[PDB]
RNA sequence: UUUUUUUUUUUUUUUUUUUUUUUUUUUUUUUUUUUUUUUUUUUUUUUUUUUUUUUUUUUUUUUUUUUUUUUUUUUUUUUUUUUUUUUUUUUUUUUUUUU
């Protein structure tokens, strides 16, 4: 289902990797679960997902 | 290995003794750490007796409203990658015993 006419405004490119995605997607997924957490003192989620 | 009082020279056995002694008593007197005399509330000028009082007052109550120091919405293990579950294990051993 194709989006109409609502691109994001883009920003200058950095040096090209083409290698990250083995970490990237999983740390974007798991940032969700880490924003989705509601204690300070439960914000070891954060340190299992560097661990990770 | 050997041993088994952290016993022992032989003597001895009151951390007793010159002799004399025995109130860490005594000059003789004495014996309220009493006393000039006379006094005896560390009472008193006369008044006086709420460290009460201007009058008025008397929630150190009140603008009107109000009355979870509740609430975006959604939610409700300050659970979870999967797998697991003696902060067990080389093997051999098992008085931190022994000449």
């Amino acid at each position: 289902e194709d989006i109409p006419d609502g691109l994001p405004d883009g920003k200058l490119n950095a040096e090209v990797s083409a290698e990250d995605d083995a970490w990237l997607p999983l740390f974007l997924l798991g940032l969700y679960r880490v924003g989705r957490a509601s204690e300070t003192a439960y914000r070891t989620l954060l340190m299992e997902s560097l661990i990770k």
